[PDB]
């Protein structure tokens, strides 16, 4: 049930979905019609939640929290009145939040997907997707030793590439946060907590990779990122649910997460999370706050 | 089949075992009569192997390598001619190697259990045994979340105590290596490789505990320690054998172990592995070398 309709600016409010030549349908951007159905534990869903918060779409698209499915399919945009699933194509969801929903953004919202960077961004995001975002899952769910070995090697070639890329750039695409960072963060923020041990990805902890760790902290401490990250629900989901990997269903007490709140040192690379004049997200809506905050959240 | 006979200096060579008032028997120290039956993966056995090497007992007590049992019982001293198990009481094995086998030590061998330190050493070793040596097993084999939580807390109270103790002392009992270090090393050397993930003990890696990590490297780089440590057999045993914890039986490629060979910085605390005039072990006997050496071994 892969559904790749799109919600777009050039279909007008109130319209039925409009058939496209490619067999899909295009639905209209409008307030109060659609719900984002997400899960705290799921990294793919996490992208959509972060983007919704950063752009100030919280008051125009509602939020439902459920359980993960990729590890109805989540994340999804759902038409509230009919419960039809409009789309579960998570890459187009965040691109469309940025480009199609512009007139509903908070005034002063960041430009997370700027025209001049889109071309160079495409291969960077593809490499991150196959070798890192999916790379952890291929390592963790490997069905043989040989499959583990290869997946692990691929993951670490890519993490070493990222560590080097981020030695001279504050964020993946330079001075400011972009869509690329929103696609990388959900993997990195779950790494020491889950993927390191549960998925056997641990050559090193992210805490031992200086550029990635500085970058991870810098993002975590930015609105939209840490305040949508529930470490308890992340760890409970993986360690309890994946009984074929962890039959005892015990959740480790560790790692110590207190480092996420420490000074990151990334200001030495210049830049800033957002361009000058960008406004910050308003207070997180009642009911959408992290239910299991760490003492530093 | 707990067997706590002892091999002692005051029973003469060739004698039958001599009945003691407490129901045990005492056997005579002599060359060429007994075999140490050990396993590379097993930390309790590892103590006996390290001590045998440090003291130069390799040419008078033979070595058999087998599989672990505590996680015949191993380690054990076995009478070669009869195959009777003389003892499997691993704490008295290493104490007796030091005190009863003195006339068979290499000339210039270290004094690992000196009279003046024995009293202060006893509680330190007991605390390490219940909270750390066994502490990892109680954490890893916990049968409920609650049992995990408590065992983890105990382990880390003790590791934080050790980290602080070793901030002002080069080794556990001061300037030189003692029996206490030989009982702690086997747990620490298996920690990042196995206990951190497999036993869910990972609040932090040992690499992130500066005093413990300096100490671990200092010991690893000393004769008797690193040259009896087979990381492949350690990881294979735990990750493949403990199918109730790890049903896939996959062995992680990580962690990266290359740090074990790096400068440890512990010379700033003074002291030295051995007292002045102590001689170093001779070449490891043919067949007793680590079969799966890392590039730095």
């Amino acid at each position: 049930n892969y559904i790749d309709d799109r919600i777009v600016a050039d279909v007008p409010a109130g319209s039925e979905p409009i058939a496209q030549e490619d067999g899909t349908f295009h639905w209209p951007v409008e307030a109060g019609r659609y719900r984002l159905v997400a899960a705290r534990a799921c990294p793919w869903a996490h992208r959509t939640v972060i983007t919704r918060r950063l752009l100030g779409l919280e008051n125009v698209i509602s939020l439902g929290l459920t359980g993960p499915t990729h590890d109805i399919t989540v994340p999804a945009l759902v038409e509230e009145s009919s419960k039809k699933v409009v789309t579960n194509d998570y890459p187009s969801i965040t691109i469309d939040f940025n480009l199609e929903w512009k007139q509903f953004h908070r005034e002063g919202a960041p430009n997370l997907y700027p025209a001049e960077l889109r071309e160079e961004m495409a291969p960077v995001m593809k490499r991150i997707f196959t070798e890192v975002n999916n790379g952890v899952y291929r390592t963790g769910f490997a069905g043989s030793q040989e499959a583990h070995n290869e997946a692990y090697k691929r993951l670490w070639v890519a993490l070493d590439w990222l560590e080097d890329r981020l030695s001279t750039r504050r964020y993946l695409m330079g001075d400011h946060i972009t869509e690329a960072d929103i696609r990388l963060y959900p993997t990195l923020v779950r790494f020491d907590a889950v993927y390191h041990g549960h998925f056997k990805c641990g050559r090193n902890k992210i805490t031992e990779m200086p550029n990635l760790w500085g970058y991870l902290r810098d993002l975590f401490q930015t609105p939209g990122f840490g305040d949508t990250t529930d470490f308890t629900e992340i760890k409970q989901h993986y360690y309890i649910t994946h009984a074929e990997i962890n039959p005892t269903r015990i959740v480790p007490v560790g790692p110590d997460l207190s480092g996420f709140a420490t000074p990151h040192g990334r200001e030495k690379l210049g830049g800033s999370p957002f361009a000058e004049g960008v406004t910050l997200p308003g207070p997180i809506p009642a009911g959408e706050e992290v239910k299991n905050p760490e003492p530093f959240q």
